[PDB]
């Protein structure tokens, strides 16, 4: 499978480099989730003056060392075949033409047609099996001369196959043999979208891609990682070539022969994901849309979920699903971190801790839940509390998923405190700022940092005059955020308040022999980018609400998650969006499990549901993952 692609001279003195095979793509436990696997290929090239009877005889030659597949063949081409396989038959169809033909009162293209007009019935069948093989390798030797090659079999060329035509090359004249390698997925479709692919050898290095590869050395001709895992980590998966450096004269006899580089495969690369549960979430991702499309939820068109161990960073599963009107799944892994949805509610975690830390707000402090009432009559309230008014905490603010203790809080922070009728401040700039800088210090904003490329931070508009904007920002209704951003925040929270790079990546092998990992090279680490600017109490704090929203009757993911095998603690967000004028919402969960020692987080993201009276328990996926892998 080793091609060459360089070819380098000076004095009198040749450089070529051979390729290497790519390295493999290990999960957590060491299943292979990509290897490489050989495609054998039988090719022709046609010459400039390479007779018909002569491509006949390599082909009947070859029809003894290959079988072949008889479509592609056009009655055409039967037809024309038919000629040569018993020219006194043609000869017995044609004895008026043929004397019109040679008295000139015909001619060979008028003579030609009449032959293939005449013959289709009884006797177009006597084409034995045989001669359908020869036919079959006769159609693809004629398809485009010149030095080109056109390829007789490509599929399932076998061994055998290769073998016996490999060692005939002498006696088969322009017929030739070649190995390559392509990429191959034991677990099939399975996270094919976050592996990438590799360039086709025909394509060698993309033109998007190009300059950027010649920068590092490459050539045109070489394979390269196109896209995300391959792309992302090209450098370790690419072997070294073997380099070989010759010596010759006069005519060109090589007089010495140097070995510069033998050449080495490329390096494992081990991923975090457990691929078992990667399957069991996918498994469950599609029963959850099914099941939430039988309640109704038929325009939903997005279900994303990443699960991370919040510890370290590492990403054990992360699936994502696009859903049309009839309910067919597409796969959209890589939505979890490339796109961005309003998130609603579920930030308000993040809302308490940039309270505190510009002392907005104290650990602790109860607030009036209350319709809010603004200059003009503007009104804004907590779906819970339409009417009433209640005093909360910020824990049950959380597990009430109240949106006027938010608006209170960024009241606050705004140097304005809320009263009966105000105006909104006029200028929300600097609060605005302090909000994002506290948000973005969980994960809610900047880009989480995931070893793959195309990361989106959401959408970030504009805060100076906008209050209303302001506020909305304070319950997860202004910027957007990905999936992928959701699940760095909850862990953040399970964790103690480090925030961690994802990273897909887990380790490097120094891979030397084939199907052998190697000893490990190099941990793929998620480095704390920061930790929260917040005291333990105040962590605990948010830790408490989100237990309480999990496992107090009255917390709104009492219902999902009030019964996990381990005790879990998390939040909702439910915001309103239209699609074609029509109202929808987003809902979206995140949560950690279990509560004491944390060693799993998620978030859950579904788009475009109905507005709930009736809600739906989407959060149900978050639940069953949590049984599933804490199941022992
Ligand atoms: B918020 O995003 O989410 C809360 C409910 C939850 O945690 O799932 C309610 C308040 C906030 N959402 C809204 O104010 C807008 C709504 C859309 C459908 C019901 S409320």
């Amino acid at each position: 499978g080793s091609h060459y692609k360089q070819l380098i001279k000076n004095d009198e003195n040749i450089t070529v480099n051979e390729s290497v095979p790519r390295g493999r793509i290990l999960d957590r436990n060491g299943k292979v989730l990509v290897d490489n696997a050989s495609k054998m290929s039988i090719t022709y090239t046609r010459n400039r003056k390479t007779s018909q009877k002569e491509m006949l005889n390599t082909a009947k030659k070859l029809t003894d060392l290959i079988k072949m597949d008889t479509d592609k063949i056009t009655e055409r081409d039967k037809k024309d075949f038919w000629i040569q396989m018993y020219p006194s038959s043609a000869k017995k169809l044609m004895r008026k033409e043929q004397l019109m033909l040679e008295d000139g009162s015909i001619s060979q293209d008028q003579f030609d047609t009449q032959l293939r007009d005449k013959i289709g019935k009884k006797q177009l069948k006597q084409l034995t099996k045989k001669d359908l093989q020869v036919l079959a390798i006769y159609r693809e030797m004629n398809a485009g001369s010149t030095l080109d090659p056109q390829t007789i079999k490509n599929e399932d060329v076998s061994e055998k196959e290769y073998a016996a035509v490999s060692q005939q090359l002498s006696k088969l004249p322009g017929v030739n043999t070649t190995m390559d390698w392509d990429r191959k997925y034991p677990y099939g479709d399975t996270l094919r979208g976050i592996f990438g692919d590799v360039s086709t050898s025909t394509e060698g290095i993309p033109k998007e891609l190009t300059e950027q590869y010649l920068s590092k050395g490459y050539s045109r001709n070489d394979r390269v990682g196109k896209s995300y895992l391959e792309y992302q980590y090209e450098d370790v998966l690419k072997g070294t070539k073997k380099q070989m450096k010759y010596t010759t004269d006069k005519s060109g006899r090589v007089i010495s022969s140097e070995v510069l580089n033998p050449g080495s495969r490329g390096h494992d690369l081990q991923l975090t994901i457990d691929i078992d549960l990667q399957k069991k979430v996918e498994s469950l991702l599609e029963k959850q849309i099914s099941k939430l499309r039988s309640q109704g939820a038929k325009d939903m068109d997005n279900a994303l979920m990443v699960v991370q161990n919040p510890k370290n960073g590492d990403i054990l599963a992360i699936a994502g699903k696009q859903i049309d009107k009839q309910g067919k799944l597409k796969d959209y892994d890589i939505g979890n971190f490339t796109a961005q949805y309003t998130v609603g509610s579920s930030v308000k975690g993040g809302t308490l801790l940039a309270g505190y830390q510009n002392k907005a707000i104290n650990v602790g402090e109860t607030m009036v839940d209350e319709p809010l009432k603004f200059q003009g009559g503007l009104t804004k309230r907590s779906y819970f509390n339409k009417n009433g008014h209640v005093s909360i905490d910020d824990k049950q603010a959380l597990m009430h998923s109240s949106n006027v203790y938010m608006f209170k809080t960024a009241l606050k922070l705004a140097g304005d405190p809320y009263t009966s009728g105000m105006s909104l401040p006029n200028n929300i700039a600097d609060a605005g700022r302090k909000l994002r800088k506290g948000l973005n210090q969980v994960g809610l904003g900047l880009k989480t940092g995931i070893d793959l490329p195309n990361e989106t931070p959401g959408q970030i508009e504009p805060l100076t005059n906008n209050p209303g904007n302001y506020l909305d920002l304070a319950i997860g209704q202004y910027d957007t955020y990905t999936p992928l951003q959701l699940s760095q925040y909850v862990s953040t929270i399970a964790n103690d308040g480090y925030r961690i790079q994802p990273h897909i990546g887990l380790s490097i092998y120094e891979s030397t022999n084939k199907d052998e990992t190697g000893p490990l090279k190099r941990k793929i680490k998620g480095n704390v980018l920061n930790k929260v600017n917040n005291s333990n109490d105040e962590i605990k704090e948010v830790q408490e609400g989100f237990k309480m929203a999990f496992n107090e009757k009255q917390g709104t993911g009492y219902a999902s998650f009030r019964n996990t095998v381990v005790p879990s603690a998390g939040k909702t967000g439910t915001a309103e969006v239209f699609q074609d004028g029509e109202p929808r919402v987003n809902s979206t969960y995140i949560g950690y499990a279990p509560v004491d020692d944390p060693k799993l987080s998620f978030s859950i993201v579904y788009t475009n549901q109905p507005v709930p009276p009736p809600w739906l328990n989407g959060g149900d996926l978050g639940r069953d993952v949590i049984n599933y892998y804490f199941k022992d």
